[PDB]
């Protein structure tokens, strides 16, 4: 059978090719997770179909309804066979889906418009003039929600209550807000994504200070799935045969415009 | 009572200065000692730290196919879990189970300060400064398998080196750097490298970026019921910030340079 892969439009992981309209199926897309999906599939020996997650989300459990949305929900409810995406490995997700060993490491980080007087999370926590926020429905938000670290607690106490909202629907909306806000909005996002944007025109953002945590992205499968074992072993193999480092270089450092 | 295999390797597991008045698990201290205690407390088991009898991480004998090291202890039923700086690798995951990683690392270069070496490419292009790795671990296997030009050239040199450039233990590698007057460089994991850089006599340095990217995981025998619980405890501990607080405790707070 053809394996249905859920993924998400998130640069440089999965992007539409400039000429996507002239192309069909898997050929419409390019990026790190596109290349990684093709390699996983070849090695494990299956055909596949890339499908972009319908609600545009990573995945969270609605606290009232109890339903999982996003990529996670496509797995949970049987709509997709695997997620190959910058999907963060978390405890609450690992309770309902399986993850491979991580294919890429990352931490939450700070994106500023260049010149903004902010060097750290501690600096953001101690002031009010520059607003800051996270993506509205993923692992970065949940991190703040849950932290007992005083600086991050203090940051959440401000973000959860700030008006108008400091949360954004997509990474791209966060980045555009940093860029348009004259130094007055800073964006909390994964280092991977921060570092990619920092090397793209108009070259007006930068990553500041250390990462706030350490984690990784994994390949996800529905709980129990037979595909999970093989996919895990393919991730390990591909790191060890150097493929993962090669794809990082291809999609980050070889694509630098700054 | 769970039998935990581990290995004496600083700052993961070390005998306390005063170990001889102490008994059982209290003889030991380090990142993996504290990690073990946290895992045990969260999954609610009693445990016994035991130091791996052959002092090795784990590799398979090419001829006999026997596994040695901490990996061997799990495979042959001698220990229930390995809590150690034990690298996740494909050949190990084929015979033992690993948690999601509790720490990231890569292979890195240790020099005696002042040595004119800045990169693996620099090591590969000269013969005056010898270099090698640990035996019987993942760093060696990385070079044995690499098809990247600079690393393949490095391996061709190391395997044929006389006298041997390989060492039995991390500590032997580090002592060979410190006494070789700049003429031996040691290839070792960045974790170990960076810890030692912060210890007296303050005469080593990590130079260059890491050559690869990997992680340490908690290991259990295949199919063990402990593997599931243990992996969930690792994730919890990371998210609660315990793993960061432990790395800060044992590297940078224990810093004397
Ligand atoms: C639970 C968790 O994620 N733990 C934290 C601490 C360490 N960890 C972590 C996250 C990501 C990585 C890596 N991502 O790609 C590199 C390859 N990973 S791997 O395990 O070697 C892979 C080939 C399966 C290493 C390595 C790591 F150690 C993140
Ligand atoms: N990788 C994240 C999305 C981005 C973020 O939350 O900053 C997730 O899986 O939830
Ligand atoms: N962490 C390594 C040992 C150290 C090394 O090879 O540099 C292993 O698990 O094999
Ligand atoms: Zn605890
Ligand atoms: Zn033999």
């Amino acid at each position: 059978k053809t394996v249905v892969v859920t993924t998400i439009l998130e640069s440089p992981y999965v992007m539409m090719k400039k000429n996507h309209e002239m192309l069909e199926g898997n050929e419409r897309y390019e990026g790190y997770c596109v290349d990684l999906a093709a390699e996983i599939a070849k090695h494990c020996g299956f055909k596949y179909k890339l499908t972009i997650v319908g609600d545009g989300k990573y995945g969270a459990r609605d606290a009232d309804t109890k339903i999982w949305n996003g990529m996670v929900g496509e797995l949970v409810y049987g709509k997709a066979d695997i997620a190959i995406a910058p999907l963060t490995i978390t405890l609450v997700r690992e309770e309902v889906i399986d993850f491979s060993k991580p294919f890429m490491s990352l931490g939450i980080s700070i994106m500023i418009k260049k010149g903004t007087p902010i060097e750290s999370a501690e600096d953001l926590s101690k002031q009010t003039e520059i607003a800051y926020g996270t993506l509205d429905s993923g692992s970065t938000k949940e991190f703040f929600r849950r932290s007992k670290i005083a600086v991050f607690d203090k940051m959440w106490t401000y973000m959860r209550s700030a008006e108008p909202s400091v949360f954004v629907r997509t990474t791209a909306e966060g980045v555009a807000r940093v860029r348009k806000s004259k130094g007055k909005y800073a964006y909390l996002l994964e280092s991977t994504m921060n570092e990619y944007i920092e090397q793209r025109k108009p070259c007006d953002t930068m990553k500041v200070g250390g990462n706030l945590d350490s984690k990784g992205y994994g390949i996800a499968t529905p709980k129990g799935s037979s595909l999970g074992n093989a996919v895990n072993l393919a991730v390990l193999k591909l790191n060890e045969q150097g493929l993962l480092d090669k794809l990082k270089n291809k999609w980050w450092y070889d694509k630098g415009e700054c």
